[PDB]
């Protein structure tokens, strides 16, 4: 009865596939308990998330929004800071929405600069302490381990993995949506 909106990018909304093929739409399709909405783009950053979010709140009144954005931000001219800042509304405004913000860690490719790297994954626990909500592990973490899963380009999973990362995510949820 109660709607889980998920705000994300290409690692929710799919590369290269259609939607159904995504981890999201298996997941909803494990879940008529709970209803699953996904609400990603490919590309997105955290501010065309943010964007978004007002009219996505107002129309499906989630109950839990996961957000999962900022992995493109750094490619698109933005500053750990500028980043935090957008994710901070993000978390407000599904709040003051009457929802649970539910954030996931992002992690950028080892390949980016230690000194952007480290400060931009600290801008997820620091505002997962600030906000107190749940502070999801980044799923591809896993995906990374089996290169069976990852599409050429080593950035975004493959067809193949998203029923193995529609489970985990079920089981990382479970606890969180009762
Ligand atoms: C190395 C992890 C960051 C990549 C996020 C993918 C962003 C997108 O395509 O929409």
């Amino acid at each position: 009865a109660d709607t889980l909106l998920i705000l994300g990018d290409s690692l929710s909304a799919g590369y290269r596939m259609s939607a159904s093929a995504a981890w999201p739409a298996l997941l909803n399709d494990k879940w008529s308990k709970t209803s699953v909405v996904n609400a990603s783009i490919s590309g997105d950053t955290s501010q065309q998330g943010l964007a978004r979010l007002p009219a996505l709140l107002k129309q499906h009144q989630p109950r839990w929004v996961l957000v999962e954005l900022g992995g493109n931000d750094g490619l698109r001219g933005f500053q750990p800071q500028q980043t935090e800042q957008t994710l901070r509304q993000i978390l407000q405004d599904v709040k003051a929405a009457n929802a649970e913000p539910l954030l996931m860690q992002i992690r950028p490719p080892a390949n980016y600069g230690r000194r952007y790297n480290e400060a931009f994954s600290a801008i997820y626990p620091k505002l997962a302490k600030e906000f107190d909500v749940p502070l999801l592990p980044f799923f591809m973490e896993e995906v990374y381990l089996k290169p069976q899963w990852m599409q050429d380009d080593g950035i975004h999973p493959n067809r193949d993995a998203q029923p193995f990362i529609a489970d985990w995510m079920a089981k990382q949820l479970q606890p969180l949506v009762n």
